[PDB]
């Protein structure tokens, strides 16, 4: 969703607004100092707020020279300027990032991580973040060059608070990019290696470190139950639930994504978020003003009602059913569709006493009105729900009572209509429902 993939660093008046050809003239000279100003001039071009000349710089064949300056231990200033310049080139398109990698920048940047000058090592952290952020291949390539050890060694301190705020945020961000992307997913052992530190960052007091830490965890929980388990096993669920109640949307968003990912796992994994007290935060999430938080919360809900009956009960006890009736009644269409799933799921695995409660909460009408939507999949999900409900009524000899209810709110004058729907799964379902109850 919204975590920045790549980031450009846009943070000696003689080195201002130089011409690319002037920059080439200086870097090609055999004067370390002349090369230094030329590189700073290049970095300033790449740091300008509007349209950095990334392609012009690449075309001039400066990347190889810049990457070579990274190794000039004797002249730290040029190491910094070229690191910053390469960082910004790497923040561009895939082809541009490829140019940096093709120049042999990865091993050079990993070497700078251990630099005595924190501003230089920070630029290396930043650059590697941009490279890994390009995709799976480069992320795994950064991992193969041995970047994880050096990065994690930068956070190996008794108290993260003694570290410079900006510095910590860059490391956290870059680390999250090493956890990012899914096809393929990060090496298992690389994830295992990073998790402990990630777990430590999830407890830091900075909103930006927390936001990115949550994003990283959300990426790790996005996949097979085996992946979810390595995370859940670290005991972060309770902390994730806490961040779920945060004031800052940038924290709640990734935190709700992680929790939503976790509940797509086993019922045992789902039970962990329930035990953490996650449900108590949903009355807020399900009415949240930001439509995406609401949609994701309803999607998460739909995966919790897809669990055991005792888990569907927890949903009932927290008074969340009326909130689902609310989201089904009025909300962004995509959120409504998620509400429909949450319902159809609830009705497919809940007890009769539970499906009865669902109806007493007023689910029938809003469910009907939604049959008036042009999205054959939702109409299917809803029809599946009505059938799952009649089924429970049949067991109480209250099918008639339900038939009338659907009749009162115009439901039948919609199902009969659907009976004449071009899809076999729909005009079939309506038929059955009709001829069987109506």
């Amino acid at each position: 969703d919204e975590q920045m993939l790549k980031r450009r660093n846009v943070s000696n008046q003689g080195t201002v607004n130089w011409s690319v050809e002037d920059i080439v003239k200086g870097i090609n000279s055999n004067n370390l100092e002349s090369q230094l100003q030329a590189t700073q001039a290049a970095r300033k071009l790449l740091s300008r707020e509007k349209q950095p000349p990334i392609d012009n710089i690449i075309r001039a064949g400066l990347i190889p020279k810049f990457v070579s300056f990274l190794g000039k231990t004797d002249c730290s200033p040029i190491q910094f300027e070229s690191a910053w310049a390469l960082t910004n080139i790497a923040s561009g398109t895939s082809e541009q990032t490829k140019a940096v990698v093709d120049g042999g920048a990865i091993p050079a940047f990993i070497s700078l991580l251990a630099s005595p000058h924190a501003h230089i090592s920070e630029q290396a952290v930043w650059a590697l973040g941009n490279i890994a952020g390009d995709g799976s291949a480069f992320r795994d390539l950064v991992i193969k060059h041995g970047a994880i050890d050096p990065l994690l060694a930068l956070l190996a301190v008794p108290d993260l608070s003694t570290l410079a705020c900006g510095y910590l945020r860059n490391l956290t961000w870059t680390l999250s990019n090493l956890c990012r992307n899914k096809n393929p997913a990060p090496p298992l052992d690389a994830v295992e290696q990073i998790l402990p530190t990630l777990v430590r960052l999830l407890h830091h007091n900075d909103p930006e470190v927390l936001a990115d830490s949550c994003w990283a965890i959300s990426y790790l929980t996005d996949g097979p139950n085996e992946r979810i388990e390595m995370v859940v096993k670290k005991g972060v669920v309770p902390q994730l639930v806490k961040l779920l109640g945060a004031t800052e949307l940038p924290i709640v968003t990734p935190a709700l994504r992680a929790i939503g990912n976790i509940v797509t796992g086993t019922d045992e994994q789902t039970q962990k978020v329930i035990d953490a007290g996650a449900l108590a935060v949903f009355p807020s999430l399900l009415t949240n003003p930001k439509t995406n938080i609401q949609k994701e919360a309803t999607w998460t809900m739909s995966n919790i009602t897809a669990g055991r009956q005792d888990q569907i009960q927890q949903v009932v006890n927290h008074g969340l059913v009326p909130f689902l009736v609310g989201v089904l009644s009025k909300a962004d269409f995509k959120t409504q569709k998620e509400a429909a799933w949450a319902i159809t799921n609830y009705t497919s695995g809940g007890t009769v006493e539970q499906i009865v409660y669902l109806v007493h909460c007023g689910i029938i009408e809003p469910l009907m009105n939604l049959l008036s939507a042009k999205d054959t999949k939702i109409i299917q999900v809803i029809l599946d729900a009505i059938s799952n409900i009649f089924q429970a009524a049949e067991k109480l000899g209250e099918t008639e009572k339900l038939s009338i209810m659907i009749e009162e709110c115009g439901g039948l004058d919609k199902i009969e209509a659907l009976q004449r729907h071009e899809n076999e799964s729909v005009y079939k379902a309506s038929l059955n429902l009709i001829e069987k109850y109506f």
